């Protein structure tokens, strides 16, 4: 039974290697740091963003999906779960022209009738890099990862940005959701891996109700994350967003490294200031 | 061969469709909800939720009975859980400051010395507030028309919907789970294209893991009741979470768990309930 | 498709609620306060006791048979299934005459020969107001029901004590009888709701084990009730009795309201003291 | 349906309940106190006893068998699954006798050669009132209680003592054994309840590794129990032992009832010294 | 009909015979061992056990050095985990105060300048030691013939069997539960029969419900590996605790969780395990 | 049957084991205090070693295979089933001239067109002591062994690394894969005995989250490890690493012995620190 390689053996294969295998691929956008410590995103690996309800988890991502499938030219794929695709179409364009579109109707009206609509529209969705999930009716595990499946193999997505990973939908009569989020998870990092594409994964935390929490700062540790520790291992990468919107600086998020496989270099990153203006995450200066 | 995932290109009209078509009724019980939601849009659907027995159907109640009354607006209730001749008590309680379901000495009074009829009209007088009738379990669809009629038959600018799991209908198919889901479709659409204002409550899973709901506990999206298609169809998300066991019980957080048009999320402030008039009063707190 | 009232329309139908439409009713004995927070049991309403191992269930729940089958007089219907019907006879007479007529032998030779034994059994179920079910020989849930649905259907009772609910004896061949507490109960609330009768019903406690417990004090909470948490939706009152029997005042009781539907009013209902000498559950002035 | 009973019609039922109805039973000796918060064991209870290995429990027990055996001729059934019957025969003998008869070789020897020993075995089990399981090799539950059952119908033993519940030896292939001491529990006071049997059961307390523990003191709390809280409620009475080995009256223990159904009257009974000559528990005057 | 339980008065004789048949090699390494049991008995059964790892075997073998040295009894020695020559390296190191295992420059020593032989007789010069060999595999008979030749044939007064879960024998027969328990059954009988000290060494069975073990944590008659047939069989049970991830890792307690004779139980005392010369020295301690 | 040999008749075969029995062997590199509390790893051992996720067991294990490799010489055979070869051959190679490789897409492109590659793969992979498994595709148990034998005995390899034994993929069909790596670990240990060969095995731990953990410093225990506990008694040698990523010093690593059969010696050995810079596991000097 061999399938044992020496080493010597493995010369031309490991210079093959070496040569276009990349370790620094596709960085952050708003906080160098994160990518100090992590050495941005490789392929095939697993990335986890997790917050408290309403921190950051969501905007952070949605820039990431934003830069990488604009000034970097990148096609990135998105499954925005809890959200329509016009409605996560509309976010992007108010985001990428650094205004609350949703949150103005005066602005959405101006747009559609002075026609500064298409002009954002060919702007930003003009280079077909970005492909989303359509639906919102509660998508089951494998019909799920079908469909990711097609982003990434199909379309030839670089990235796939899965928003909330709690809305499992697949084979009820098992107990304890428990083992959902894990299996899925398992599925998530096996199909990553397989298919070399970078999966950003969003997901929520346990509500610690033992201390003062998230909400009001409190800084999120890997043990509070939801799903049995699952993720917490089948995950390459964990990006943790920590701020005070019942203190003094809500707008000022800290961005903590919880895990990274590839570097081992954990902690602090660096930190982020919301502009409600822009309603972006910009970079900042600070240290408590 | 493809399936369901479209790509940002052709979204075009379809996005255009939905950047057309800013403030209207605000909610009343607590400034804050409207500071992190501007209040309530026409063709939006509301849910408001929470443990059992924390006061879901209070809260409601009142905004009915504020929408009915100091902004004019015509009210459609439809309380499956309760005769119209309760709800129609609460609603007259609630107006002239009494808790006429606690007093029995109250109603007596009330109905011998005359006052009865002068709260009655004085209150259901501009006939702004209608009801669904019945208690006998009502089907969806057979629900939706009724609700339908009290928009377009009757006019009603708001629909109150008292428990969205009081299903009834089509019985065979596995899981309710996905009876929820239908319904909320079949709600939120109803509610887009007439226009009308539509508040429906919720219940909330048994989270049976750790220390719960009518202990404190905040309550997030995911504990809501029916497999989250309506943490999804829903536009606003309204949250009531209190203590019943604790130092202060009336006092009760009100959390936006989700306001699609301002996005706006988080604890919108504190209010208590008063034991004495039945109101949902705004309080002053923070923890 | 019409059967949307019109508030107007209804005057006449909420003028005849308004009167003869009972929010007050058949006060609990033993502490002011548990009526404060729940105005008294309501018919068609499902009142849930409970508390630690040997703690008061059965007493405090015999006690509010005692006096509404007497003072406020009214046909009450026991099903006590851990217990004799001589046993649960010979309790309330007891009580009725203020003496732990078991706890002694004396008495009970001294009431057989002196023939206060027949006055007692007379000036107490003379009335035709106390009915039992018998057995001790394992109920089934429809069989129970029936027997139970005979007592308010057929003798007319106002009330029906069912003491435990967790001697279910029933349809075996189906995993964990959590689903049959909760079949149960549906059917008992259900059962309640359509007769009206006021349906007073006992359950135990899940075993803590995890701190210090119950029989030591420590307040009982929604999620320690037996049966997963299906009575504690379906139930209107839960009523839960506390006290630290290996502490200086064993016999002091808290009462406290888990849930009341109809007033929403929640919370400690006030303290009680057992007296060791009539065995009667006397309210008392305390305050920790 | 009807197995509805009306009080009224149970007059001669109750009147015959009354008398020959006994509430105070078998009083433990050694400890007054005991029968104060108890009233003594009734038949068809199940009595627990419990400390800390070596403190109490089994000369307790073995005592109750030997005063109700003797004094107060009642026939005892006794089931030492830990010891050999002719090693527990040797206890009864040397107690019987206040005599440390297995810890001396020279008495053994005395006793046989000068006599004294048949003396003393017509003097202990001359009126035939002790009855034994034999065996050793491991009982299993169903086996065991079968020889309880022939020990109570047909030998007509009044009490059955069962030293160690823990050695259970029974339908091996069901995860934790916890499942086993409740099945098990269940089957005695089932047993227990229908023959009318009083039947002592003797438990270990499990080792709190979290404080200062037993060996030491430390009161015994219901938690504390061995096997999931299931005798904590199929027993109606509990008896625990509390004393100091290492400390300074190592002999000085204390008698705390846990709990009891019948009177509801718990906490501590009393305090007794353990003899090193007689190898008794005597009564003691104290309080800490 | 009735089945296996006998009555009092039908046990005269055997109770008789019973009592019929004082002190006898004390324990080294600790006092109080013999305090709380005066010692060990021919015929007696001694159980020794511990945690995995923490010290049953160094126990044992520290009592079979003194009690085939100091008290020159015969010693039988069957440790079936490990080699003669390995066994013989430990009491040769031991009754030298080394712990020659854990030195390859110490053992090259004793060889090279000569020493190695001057301790080879200088301990098995008055022929008190014998050894079961092999490692592999030993079915129950089979081993006992052989514990039974060491008592008979070569007259040891005190047998060691290392391990009674090695069983080895009669397969087919589901959980090797009763191989402990039958086996047991032979051992004590065996024991009681020719009159041998027979100390025995048993695992535990693996908590997994606590911290436990070779994390202090007091070991429980209930703990005992094997279903409770020695628990019994055997007549004086030593328990060795120590917490290896604790401050004080050499300091072990002795707990007796059962001695027949005496009859007094507990905690023993304390020793501590002595890096250097490798003996279980008894310590100073209290906690 | 004699089979009883006598100490006096063994002075031969106890000479020829006193010299030449190896009980010193391969000291692990990282940190002096292993070595001192387990005086390396001896042939025929089984060495386990484990770690919160990501914090360093592949890293560590992969050091002591490079020295062992390197400088004292030996046939190592490598399984890491979670890494390609040549990933694994990247390491190695990165480790030997201290410079982390695999974090430098500067340094890869440079030793390969420099021509540095062909030197180091040389100065290193010559001595022809590395050989490694080859797949990712999911390996079975006998299959996995049968490769590893090859190592062992076909090769002569006398340290054969495993890295995780949670990945099985075996005989599926089967409840709970609690039983497969009990039946795995016997195998291992089985093999590692009887052949002679170095054992080091890696394997995870069971998620805490119970309080603090791990990746937030707190201190392994037996317990922890994952899979029940066939292997906390299989295996000889338990090394575990701890260290607090969201701390001040992240890299720094206590190194704990979870238990060592042959010397009984357990407990800290001592720190470590991790070089960002080489990659290399330095000894540290530390104390808290
Ligand atoms: N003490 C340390 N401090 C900081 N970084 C470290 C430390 N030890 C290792 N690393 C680096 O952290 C990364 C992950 O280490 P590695 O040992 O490969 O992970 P692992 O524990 O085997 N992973 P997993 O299988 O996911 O548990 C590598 O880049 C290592 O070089
Ligand atoms: N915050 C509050 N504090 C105290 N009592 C309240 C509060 N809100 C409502 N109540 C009262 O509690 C009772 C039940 O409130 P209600 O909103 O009707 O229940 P619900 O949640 O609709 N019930 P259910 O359908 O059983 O969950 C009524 O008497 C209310 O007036
Ligand atoms: N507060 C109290 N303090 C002291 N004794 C009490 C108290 N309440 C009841 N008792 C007595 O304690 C005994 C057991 O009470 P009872 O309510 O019958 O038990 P229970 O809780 O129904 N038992 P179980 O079904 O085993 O939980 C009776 O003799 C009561 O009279
Ligand atoms: N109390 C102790 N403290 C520290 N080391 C000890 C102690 N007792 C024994 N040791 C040493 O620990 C190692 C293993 O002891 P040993 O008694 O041989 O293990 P064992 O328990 O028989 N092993 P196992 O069969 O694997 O359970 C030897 O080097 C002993 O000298
Ligand atoms: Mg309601
Ligand atoms: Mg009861
Ligand atoms: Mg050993
Ligand atoms: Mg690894």
């Amino acid at each position: 039974p061999d399938g044992v390689v020496s080493a010597l053996s493995l010369r031309e294969r490991i210079r093959e290697h070496l040569s276009s295998e990349e370790s620094v691929g596709l960085l952050f956008s708003g906080c160098t740091g994160i990518n100090d410590k992590t050495l941005g995103a490789r392929g095939g690996e697993v990335i986890m963003v997790t917050s408290g309800s309403g921190m950051g988890k969501s905007t952070f991502v949605r820039q990431q999906a934003l830069q990488w499938g604009t000034a970097m030219g990148k096609k990135v794929g998105l499954a925005m779960l809890e959200e329509s695709v016009e409605e996560t179409a509309e976010d992007l364009i108010g985001l990428h022209n650094r205004v609350r579109l949703r949150q103005s109707d005066s602005l959405k009206r101006e747009i559609i009738e002075n026609g500064k609509f298409d002009q954002w529209f060919d702007e930003l969705f003009g280079n077909d890099t970005f492909h989303l999930y359509d639906s919102f009716a509660e998508a089951e595990t494998d019909r799920l990862l079908a469909k990711l499946a097609y982003m990434r193999s199909g379309l030839g997505c670089d990235v796939i940005i899965l928003d909330h990973i709690s809305i499992v939908v697949s084979a009820s009569g098992e107990s304890d959701e428990r083992k959902m989020i894990d299996n899925l998870m398992t599925k998530l990092k096996g199909f990553a891996k397989s298919t070399g594409v970078v999966l950003v994964v969003i997901c929520h935390l346990k509500n610690p109700d033992k201390g003062k929490a998230h909400e009001e700062g409190r800084p999120v540790s890997i043990t509070d994350l939801r799903g049995s520790g699952a993720l917490r291992q089948l995950s390459d990468t964990i990006i943790a967003l920590e701020r005070n919107q019942q203190g003094d600086m809500p707008n000022l998020v800290l961005v903590r490294i919880l895990k990274c496989r590839f570097t081992g270099d954990t902690g602090i990153a660096g930190y982020m200031e919301y502009n409600k203006e822009t309603g972006w995450l910009e970079p900042s200066s600070y240290s408590g």
